[PDB]
This record gives structure tokens, sequence and C-alpha cells, in this order.
């Protein structure tokens, strides 16, 4: 597997806008809202959980880089995996993206595949 | 379980005021005071202990998250389990809920379950 | 044990004015310099040392907090245990006392034990 | 091994311009773009993979240190060892070069193997 | 063994000027220079190496703590054992000065061993 797998889906230009930590099944998650730089379009919602999918090893390296830039607010390209989370209550609330990779994003391209 | 189980509360539009950290029977943990944006209603109370209840496993990710949410003051919603601490000296000073979810605002919703 | 226990030692009203990493006996350790926002007064001196002491769990997060305290320049209640440590050059340097907590303080009260 | 050996390659007087962090093959990993901080030349695109290549034991450092010259924006000195990653999507995207060091370029020149 | 020992050396009123980090022998490391605040003397160079010498359990603690004196700039006495590294080239480099504490210094005097 790799964050740049073309069954994957990224999202670029946007701003983080919103984050969210919680537990679910015993594991530590986090969850984050983003939006496009220049507000057109729909947000996108992603989630990690710690302890659950194939991209739980990234798990503590992606929390600290979505802290990151939520903080600084700059504009980045969000890579997901769709329809990964099952718990129905879960998905209403968030979505069922699991959050795969971050990029760094210039005014001219962002810095990550596709 | 879940953050967003049904059985838990929630507190939207506060912001952290206070922190404490310290230590109770071998295990680390933290506390934290929540208060209206707005100055309305009363003061939340909720505390993460290491190793102990089922929230455990989030302690470090829920005092990462506190620490920055108070260090912005920004509004959050917070969310407890209620009557999970006993110990009685701790609960007079703080209180019993077990702390189980932090979200960001948004001037119409919050980041996370209702 | 309970950083709030009656036979454990607190000071209002202080602001964390010095601080020192080193290592003793294999062991990483801290210890802080606190002095009266007010400037009065006698200025509190305690450590916490990462393998020693009933209060060796919460050395990281006692780390963190004096750091982030030391940071802000905001008010604290400090928290210690008296007479702990006991290498003669060390309690010279510094003094015997084991940090046990922190709480933010705000003009009219401490967010701690009492 | 040692990130100053001459059998690796560095490029002097750079400054982080993006930062990606994914996961690959079980692995987190981090890519950093550096530019000359004068504007001349060619970027250089380096990446660092959790528990792969003999540089995986300092994953977590390199990334904290990244980071924080990323957030600076001062100039560095970033060592690289080539030919490292095979994966060749992720090639493309980024590069082959595994990042082995990170250098300060405060006053004088680079503090690091030279 | 203690950081304060008389048998390890310390310098006053000094300001970390320059950060690397890299790997040697499968082993993260890094190096700072300091320098006088009033800028006589010569440059003190130290290194810590996390998996080599007695001082290899507080690696991160003076890691994270040379990280936070090098971004406040404010002037610290840093405390070294002397002739510690033996790789030759990397002596050459840096030197063979182990890093084993960093003391905050008020406009008086520092806070740690003398
Ligand atoms: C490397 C290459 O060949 N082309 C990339 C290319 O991806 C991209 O070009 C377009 O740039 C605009 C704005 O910069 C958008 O980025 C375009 O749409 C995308 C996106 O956000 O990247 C493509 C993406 O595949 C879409 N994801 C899904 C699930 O459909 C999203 C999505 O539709 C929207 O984001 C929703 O609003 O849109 C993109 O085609 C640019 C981006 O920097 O870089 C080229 O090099
Ligand atoms: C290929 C595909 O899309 N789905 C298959 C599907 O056939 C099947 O789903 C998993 O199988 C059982 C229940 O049937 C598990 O209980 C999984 O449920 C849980 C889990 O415990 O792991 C419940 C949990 O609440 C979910 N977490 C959240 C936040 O929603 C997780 C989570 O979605 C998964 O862990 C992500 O991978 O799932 C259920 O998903 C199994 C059977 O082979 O395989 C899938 O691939
Ligand atoms: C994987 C692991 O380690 N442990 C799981 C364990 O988490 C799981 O418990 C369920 O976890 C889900 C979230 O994934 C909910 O928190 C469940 O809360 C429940 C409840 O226990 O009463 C169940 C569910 O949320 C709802 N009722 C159901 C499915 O019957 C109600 C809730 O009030 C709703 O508002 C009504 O729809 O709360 C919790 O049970 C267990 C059971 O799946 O499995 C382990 O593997
Ligand atoms: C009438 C009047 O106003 N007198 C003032 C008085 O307000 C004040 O006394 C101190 O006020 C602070 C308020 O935060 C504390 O209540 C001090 O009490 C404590 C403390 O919390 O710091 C209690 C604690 O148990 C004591 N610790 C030990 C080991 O004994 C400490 C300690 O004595 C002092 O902190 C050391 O300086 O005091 C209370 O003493 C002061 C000035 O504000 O003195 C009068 O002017
Ligand atoms: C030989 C000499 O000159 N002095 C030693 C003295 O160092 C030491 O004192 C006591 O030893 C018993 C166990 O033998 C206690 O454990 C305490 O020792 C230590 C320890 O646990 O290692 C020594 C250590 O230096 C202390 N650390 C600091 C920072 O001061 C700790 C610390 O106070 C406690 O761990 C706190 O709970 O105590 C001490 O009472 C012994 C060495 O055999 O004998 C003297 O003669
Ligand atoms: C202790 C442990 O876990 N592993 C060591 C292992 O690191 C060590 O390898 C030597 O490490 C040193 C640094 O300490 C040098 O990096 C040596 O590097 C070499 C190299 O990597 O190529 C070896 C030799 O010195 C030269 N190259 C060869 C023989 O191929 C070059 C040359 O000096 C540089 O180009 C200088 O610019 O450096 C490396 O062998 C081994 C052997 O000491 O022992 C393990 O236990
Ligand atoms: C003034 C003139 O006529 N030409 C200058 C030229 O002298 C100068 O070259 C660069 O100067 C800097 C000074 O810090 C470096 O010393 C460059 O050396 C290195 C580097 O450290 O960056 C050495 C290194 O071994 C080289 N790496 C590899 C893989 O070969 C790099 C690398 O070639 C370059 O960094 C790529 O751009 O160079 C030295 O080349 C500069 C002015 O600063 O450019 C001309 O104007
Ligand atoms: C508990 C563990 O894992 N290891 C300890 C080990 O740390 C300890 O070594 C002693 O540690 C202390 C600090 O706790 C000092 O670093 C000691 O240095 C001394 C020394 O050289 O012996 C100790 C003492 O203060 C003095 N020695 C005397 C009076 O004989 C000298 C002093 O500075 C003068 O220079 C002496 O003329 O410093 C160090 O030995 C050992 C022994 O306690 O126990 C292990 O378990
Ligand atoms: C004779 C003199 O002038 N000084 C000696 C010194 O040369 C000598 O070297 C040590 O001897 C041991 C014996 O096994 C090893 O050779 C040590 O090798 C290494 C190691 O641990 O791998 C090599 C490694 O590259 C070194 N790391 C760096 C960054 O340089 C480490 C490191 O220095 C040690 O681990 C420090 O604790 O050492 C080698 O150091 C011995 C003779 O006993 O000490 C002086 O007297």
């Amino acid at each position: 597997e790799w964050t740049g797998d073309n069954t994957n889906a990224y999202y670029s230009d946007e701003v983080i806008s919103e984050l969210h930590v919680g537990q679910i099944d015993t594991s530590p998650y986090f969850c984050i809202k983003t939006v496009k730089a220049n507000g057109s379009g729909t947000p996108v919602v992603a989630c990690a959980v710690s302890k659950q999918s194939i991209w739980a090893p990234s798990f503590k390296e992606l929390l600290d880089q979505a802290r990151y830039f939520y903080s600084t607010g700059q504009s980045v390209r969000i890579h997901v995996q769709k329809n990964i989370w099952t718990y129905p209550l879960f998905v209403n609330t968030f979505s069922a993206n699991a959050l795969v990779g971050l990029s760094s994003c210039s005014a001219t391209q962002c810095f990550g595949p596709k």
C-alpha cells in the first residue's frame, strides 16, 4: 500500500479547518475537516484510528502533521482512502475516509503524489 | 465504547480556562476547567488518568490536545463520561468526570459527535 | 499517594524562572526554580528524577508541563514533597524537594488541591 | 556508517520549502524538498522511511528536525545517501535519496560534516 | 555519575548557535555549538549519541532542551564530559565532548552545578 496509490483520493489546495480527538474500541483516534483555501466546494472529512485499518502504523505521524498544518493554516493536499470506517454513527458524524497523507502546497503545485 | 456514545455528556462552545498536572495512585493525570465562551452557565471540570478507566489508551492524545486548545483559547466541545473517578478528595477538588474527547468549534457547529 | 495529599507542600502565585536538565545514576532528571509573581518571598526549587522516588511515573508529564509554564511565564501553584532527594551535592545545588504537581492560577484562585 | 561518510552527498545553503507525510509498505515516511536560499540551482528531494534502510533508527529525530527547520525557514545543509529508495512510482514523485542528516547554517558556515 | 560531577566541565552564559542531527553506528545523535553571549572566547561544541556513552539515557531530554534554548537564544550553562567520542572524523568535525546537561541562567548566576 502507498499514500499515492491511484485507488486513494486526494484534494488539493485545502486548509485544515477543524480538529477532533477521541477514543473508539480502546483506540485513540482523530479526525480533521478540510476546506478549499478559497472557500469553494465541499469539506473533506477524514479520520485516523490508532489500532485500526492498514494505515494504523502512521497514526502518530499523521496526528502530529495534522496538528502542525492546522496551527499554521497553510494550504495542503489531503490524501484519503474512501470507505474504510464502518461504525454507522461514527461515519454519520465524520466520514468513512481514512486519512493516509498530507502534502504542503505552493501557489503552483503540491508536494505529493498526483 | 466511543467518545460519541449517547451515555456520555458534552458541553459546546467552551474555553479551556485552567490546567493541572499531577499524580495519583501511581498514575500521572491532568485536569481541565472549561467555561462557556460567552460567560453563561457553570464551569465544567474533567480529568484523564494514565492507565486508569476504559479511556486510558487516549491519555497522551487528550493531554496534548488539551494543552493545545488551552494555549489558543479557542472554543471547543468537551466530551465527558460522568461518575468515573471515585477517590473522594480528588473528586472534591476536581470532579468525577473522565475526559473522553475534544472538538474544535465554528460559528455554527462543533466538529464532533452530538 | 496523590499530589494533593496534605503531607505535601504547595506554593501559589509563582512563576517558573529557571530550568535545568541533566542525568544522575543513569536517570534523566530536571529541576525548576520558581519565584513569586509579585517579586516577594523566597524561591522554591524542586526536581524530578525519571527512575527514582514514588513520583517517577509522572516524570515526562511534569517535564512537559514545567516546560509549558516556563515558556508562558504564567502564574502557577507548585506542589512538592519535601525531603526526598538525598545525594548531598545534588541537594546543595538544587534541593531535596520532589516536584509532584503544577496548577494554573487565576487572580483569585489556583486550579489544584489546597 | 555515518551521516558524514564520504559516500554520502550534501547540499549547503538550502531552505526546506515543502514537507509531505504518508505511508508506504507498512511504514510511515516523510519527504522534504529543499531549494537554494538564494534562489539558484535545482531542488533537492529526500525522504526518510520508518523501519526501512540502514538510516531507520534516526527516523523520528530527522522528522522532528525537518519540521523545526521547515518552520523557521532558516538556511541548512541537507545530507543524503543517493539511490536508496527503489519503489518506482515513489521515486518518480519524490526521489531515491535517503535523508541522513540536517545541519544549521547560521553564520560562518554549515555546522556538519564537510 | 552526575552532570554535576567535578570531573565534568561547564561553560556559563553561552548561546546555542548551531544544531546538527545525524546518525552514527546505527544511533541517532545530535551536536550543538555554543558561543559566549558577549562574543569573547572560543566556541564550545558538544554532542549526544542516543545509544553510546553512560549519558545515553538522557539523549531525548537533552535534545528537546537544546532545541528549546536554540530557538529562544537565551544564555545557558552547558555541561560536558571531555574525551568521550573517539571516531576521528567525527571528533575532527565536532568534538569529543559528550553533552551531559543544560542549565538556564539568571542575570547573575546559572541554575545548575558549579
Ligand atoms: C501531477 C499531475 O499530473 N496533475 C496534478 C493535478 O492533480 C492537479 O491539477 C488540478 O489542479 C486543481 C487545483 O490546483 C485541482 O487540484 C484539481 O482537482 C483535484 C484536486 O483537488 O487535486 C483532483 C483530485 O483527483 C480530485 N479528487 C477526487 C476524489 O475526485 C479533487 C476533487 O475533485 C476536488 O478537489 C473537489 O473540490 O480535485 C486537479 O485536477 C494539480 C493540483 O495541484 O497539480 C497537478 O500537477
Ligand atoms: C473490503 C471491505 O470493504 N470490507 C471487508 C468486510 O467484508 C469485513 O469488515 C470487517 O469485518 C468485521 C465485521 O464484519 C469487523 O468487525 C470490522 O468491524 C470493525 C472492526 O472491529 O474492525 C468495527 C469498527 O468499529 C470499525 N472502526 C470504525 C472507526 O468504524 C472497524 C474499521 O472500519 C475497520 O477496522 C477498518 O479496516 O471495523 C469490519 O469492518 C472484513 C471481513 O473480511 O474485511 C473488510 O475488509
Ligand atoms: C474492538 C474492541 O476492542 N472492542 C469492541 C467494543 O468497542 C464494542 O463496543 C461497542 O463499541 C461501539 C463503537 O464502536 C459503541 O461504543 C457501542 O456502544 C453501544 C453499547 O455498548 O451500548 C453499542 C452501540 O453504540 C449502540 N447499540 C448497539 C450496536 O446495539 C449503543 C448506542 O447507545 C446507540 O446510541 C444506539 O444505536 O451503544 C459498544 O457496544 C464491542 C461490541 O461491538 O465489540 C468489541 O470488539
Ligand atoms: C490579609 C492578607 O491579605 N494577607 C496577605 C495574603 O493574602 C498573602 O498570603 C498568601 O496568600 C496566597 C493567596 O494565593 C496564599 O493563600 C498563601 O497560602 C499558601 C499558598 O498557597 O501559597 C498556603 C501554603 O500551604 C503555604 N505553603 C507552605 C509549605 O507553607 C504557602 C507558603 O507559605 C507561601 O506561599 C510562601 O510564600 O502559602 C498565603 O500565605 C500574602 C501576600 O499575598 O501575605 C499577606 O500580605
Ligand atoms: C556512600 C555515600 O557517600 N552516600 C550514600 C548514599 O548515596 C546512599 O543513600 C541512601 O541509599 C538507600 C539505598 O541504599 C536509598 O535508596 C537512598 O539512595 C538513593 C537511591 O535510591 O539511589 C541515592 C540517590 O542518590 C538518591 N537520588 C538523589 C537525586 O538524591 C535517591 C533518592 O533520594 C531516593 O530514591 C528518593 O526516593 O536515594 C538513600 O537513602 C547509600 C548508597 O548505598 O548509602 C550512603 O552512604
Ligand atoms: C557499533 C555498530 O553498531 N556498528 C559499527 C559500524 O558503524 C562500524 O562501521 C563504521 O562506522 C564508522 C563510523 O563510526 C564509519 O562510518 C565507517 O564508515 C566507512 C564507510 O561507511 O564506508 C568505513 C571506512 O572508514 C570507509 N569505507 C569502507 C571500508 O568501505 C569510509 C570512509 O572512512 C569515509 O568515506 C570517510 O569519508 O567510512 C564504518 O565502517 C563498524 C566498523 O567500524 O563496526 C560496527 O560495529
Ligand atoms: C563565485 C563562483 O565563481 N562560483 C560560485 C561557487 O563557488 C559556489 O559553490 C558553492 O559554494 C557553497 C558555499 O557554501 C558550497 O561550498 C558548495 O559546495 C557544495 C555544498 O556544500 O553545497 C559541496 C557539496 O559536496 C556539493 N554536493 C554534491 C552532491 O556535489 C554541493 C553541490 O554541488 C551544490 O550545493 C549544488 O548546487 O556543493 C559550492 O558548490 C556557489 C556560491 O555559493 O555558486 C557559484 O556562484
Ligand atoms: C543507582 C545506579 O544506577 N548507579 C549508581 C551510581 O550512580 C553511583 O555512582 C555515584 O553517583 C553519584 C551521584 O549519584 C556521584 O556521581 C558519584 O561521584 C562521586 C565519586 O567520585 O565517587 C561520589 C561522591 O560524591 C564523591 N566520592 C567520595 C566522597 O568518595 C565524589 C566527589 O565529587 C569527590 O570528588 C570525591 O573526592 O563524587 C558516583 O560515584 C554508585 C555509587 O553511589 O552507585 C550506583 O548504583
Ligand atoms: C587511546 C585514546 O587516546 N583514547 C581512548 C579511546 O581511543 C578508546 O576508544 C574506545 O575503545 C573501545 C573499546 O572497545 C571502543 O573502540 C570504542 O569504540 C566506539 C564504539 O563504542 O563503537 C566507536 C564509536 O564510533 C564511538 N562513537 C563516536 C561518536 O565517536 C564510541 C564512543 O566513543 C564510546 O562508546 C564512548 O563511550 O566508541 C572507543 O570509544 C578508549 C580506550 O579504553 O578510551 C580512551 O581512553
